[PDB]
């Protein structure tokens, strides 16, 4: 299972594999820390220690390959 932090939230944990996508993840992950709508252009990010922004790999390589995930501020970058 899988951290999910973000600045000033009560942090939480998901198993990555109970979603079939990015999309999935991104609305579910958006809800869970009641910003809805606002994870399509904040910044969502996760760790391999680089940190990198998520979307760019492959799903299957994704799940495979992430340790925590963050939910990032314009601010925090």
């Amino acid at each position: 299972y899988t951290a999910v932090q973000k600045r000033g939230s009560v942090g939480r944990s998901i198993d990555v594999n109970r979603y079939r996508g990015y999309d999935e993840l991104r609305h579910d992950l958006a809800r869970m820390f009641g910003i809805e709508g606002q994870l399509e252009d904040w910044k969502l990010v996760y760790v391999a220690n680089a940190i990198l922004l998520v979307g760019d790999d492959p799903w299957e390589e994704f799940v495979n390959c992430v340790q925590s995930i963050k939910i990032l501020s314009s601010a925090e970058v």
